[PDB]
């Protein structure tokens, strides 16, 4: 329910920071197509509007767009997952960007600012399933614990402009995301877009499909356009400063084998597919619960995976030249 | 043994931020005293010599410096303890302060740097004593998370300086540290300054000493002579990355009354001590395990602890005019 019974409508501004990206074209869709209401100015950047890590640029994006409200994607991200590790970079410019876009938004004196956490920032060792009160129960994952941290310190400062002056600053914790403008680069990418850029070289080459890996690790997925439409809810009605996990729950927890899977019949694949165990397997689950999410919205209903497998394939196929 | 047998002598600049509090004075008499080597210049700042808030006053003072070593004592601190609480500004403050050292030494080329934590640090529910590997293990207290977040934050910056750079960033982890120049002040103070001046005022009033709480309270204490000596020795021969406690052991805590009974004696007090139960208790215990240090230094021989107070009280006493 992205409606209102309301009669009348304040003027809102909303900054979307990172609103080039997957999850932020994910959001424009949804706003294009009429979940937009009455009063709202929708303002999605890039870095080509500012960099964020730039507190003077920052700080100039906001005085000239004023929001009211701000959905924060931005992340410096890529390229993560790449053989070297360069910790210290990700840990300082993510910190700076969140510092100032968070900062920059408190000073123009807007009313909410939604941030986006993602599941690495979840304890190492941790029981199963992870809720929203395990967040900092333990330390992160080694491997690229400089990202991990940064994004753990979100909600930090979440709290600490609550607290101190009343701010509503809350995030969003997806899972696994996939969908339209997604990054399909292979080496640099995630697996499921990764995955259908495999399938669809494996095609036009005649070769077999490589999966990087055993198959075995457990994900949970979520639709772009699932999660766009989680968002605007979150930023009109959810009023925690904790934050809240956006995902399907514990049992819609697929393998890495079986996306792979619904990728070939999705993409019409009729060649081999092997499993080279030599590349190293990742973490085997990072298993979330969305107990909260179904307090809030019990009857809302995920496109199904294989759907929306479908979807993200044909439009990879039908845009591939513009594609990332 | 902060003397040396070696017979040649490198040039090395020494930074030490705070260098004008409590911590900070020690160091300077230390070194007077002859703890300075050939070849060593050692240059104390304060906020007046540069607010460390402030990136660009921060990167001049460096440039003005050229630091080889820097030990990081500076922190925004005051008024920590008050009623009200400023969890942001503390968060943000530090965390500037942090990043703006860290990384103006890291531009310089400095070869060390040893910043200082505190038990504040640790986890809220943990088990005892507390050891350096325990830091990370579980949110700290809630009552000022945004001040200790930002010292937890030190270790992940060292960490990922020494990864990604190959930086030496490294820090000690004091227990509660007394001594010349410290913060009197009772309201705003810690415990056992504030108890030195409870006793002055008694005396100078006539007044009974009121102990806020039950005198249950147990505290590892630590002379800031004592600290400064082991502070000298880390910033020469302690080349881990993961902190190190700097503290007496867990069978040499005393209570909060037995705190104030050597100061009772120290400053030759005859009237009435009584314990108000109205006022709240703090923690029981923050335990810490000084193991590591024992490793290294199994010798080291700690000022005794009512000479150290004595010595205190006779500052105190000696220069109450000009003291905080
Ligand atoms: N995809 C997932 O699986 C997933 C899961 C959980 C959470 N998240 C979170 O979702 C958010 C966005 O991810 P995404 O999947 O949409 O990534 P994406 O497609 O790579 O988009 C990243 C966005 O960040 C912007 N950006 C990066 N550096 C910037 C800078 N210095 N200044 C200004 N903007 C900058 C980019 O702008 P340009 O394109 O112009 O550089 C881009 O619009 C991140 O916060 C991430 O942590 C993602
Ligand atoms: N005392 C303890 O019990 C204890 C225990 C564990 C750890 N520590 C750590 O020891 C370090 C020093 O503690 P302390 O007890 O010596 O504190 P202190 O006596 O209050 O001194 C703090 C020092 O920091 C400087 N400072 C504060 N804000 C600054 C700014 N914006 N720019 C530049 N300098 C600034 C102060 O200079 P000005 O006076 O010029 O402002 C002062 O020299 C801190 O990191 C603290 O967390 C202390």
């Amino acid at each position: 329910d992205l409606g209102t019974e309301n009669l009348y409508f304040q003027s809102m501004r909303i900054l979307v920071t990172g609103g080039s990206g997957l999850v932020g074209k994910a959001i424009q869709k949804v706003v294009a197509d009429g979940a937009g209401l009455p009063g709202e100015d929708w303002v999605f950047v890039s870095s080509k509007d500012a960099d964020l890590t730039d507190t003077a640029q920052t700080r100039a994006l906001f005085e000239k767009v004023q929001p009211t409200h701000v959905i924060h994607l931005a992340a410096m991200v890529g390229g993560l997952f790449r053989n070297i590790k360069y910790n210290l970079d990700f840990w300082r410019k993510n910190v700076h960007m969140n510092d100032n876009v968070l900062h920059s938004a408190f000073e123009v004196g807007a009313r909410k600012v939604v941030s986006c956490l993602s599941t690495c920032i979840f304890p190492d060792k941790t029981t199963y399933p992870i809720d929203e009160t395990m967040i900092h129960n333990g330390p992160p994952h080694n491997s690229n614990f400089g990202y991990s941290y940064a994004k753990r310190m979100i909600d930090v400062q979440n709290r600490a402009y609550f607290q101190q002056y009343g701010c509503t600053f809350t995030a969003v914790i997806p899972t696994n995301v996939f969908g339209p403008h997604d990054n399909f680069n292979i080496e640099d990418g995630h697996v499921l877009p990764g995955l259908i850029h495999k399938v669809h070289l494996a095609k036009s080459s005649g070769s077999a499909l490589t999966v990087w890996g055993t198959g075995n690790p457990r994900r949970q997925f979520i639709y772009s356009l699932d999660l766009a439409q989680l968002f605007i809810w979150v930023l009109r009605e959810y009023n925690e400063v904790e934050p809240i996990i956006l995902s399907v729950g514990e049992e819609d927890e697929v393998s890495i084998k079986e996306a792979a899977e619904a990728v070939v019949e999705a993409m019409d694949f009729h060649g081999e597919v092997t499993f080279d165990t030599t590349k190293s397997d990742g973490q085997f689950k990072k298993t979330a619960s969305n107990s909260k999410l179904r307090t809030y919205l019990p009857d809302f209903r995920f496109t199904p995976f294989k759907q929306a497998v479908k979807e993200t394939c044909a439009w990879f196929t039908d845009n591939y030249e513009q594609a990332r």
